């Protein structure tokens, strides 16, 4: 229903934020295998936010 | 260890707390094609902090 298909999608949402925050730390910090496998990581959590966007959006 | 090498290892675990959450929920709501993404994205999120444990812990 509404509220926890809203905050699903609300969590989708941060986590794409978190993992854009987390590769920048990451690339301050040099960490290159790490930051490779953190854009990649946005890459599937993009891919979720737009699948729950289309359907609790 | 540096502070921000710890912030870094911090949210690492917490992406893959919460695509674990959001994935339980997901199969909740009977959201399948959401589900299907969001079990790939927590398996990078898992192999991330694996990574970033090694490196920063």
């Amino acid at each position: 229903m509404t509220k926890q298909e809203k905050t699903a999608l609300n969590m989708a949402r941060f986590i794409r934020s978190q993992t854009l925050t987390l590769l920048e730390k990451l690339n301050e910090l040099d960490a290159d295998e790490q930051a490779d496998i953190c854009e990649s990581l946005h890459d599937h959590a993009d891919e979720l936010y737009r699948s729950c966007l289309a359907r609790f959006g």
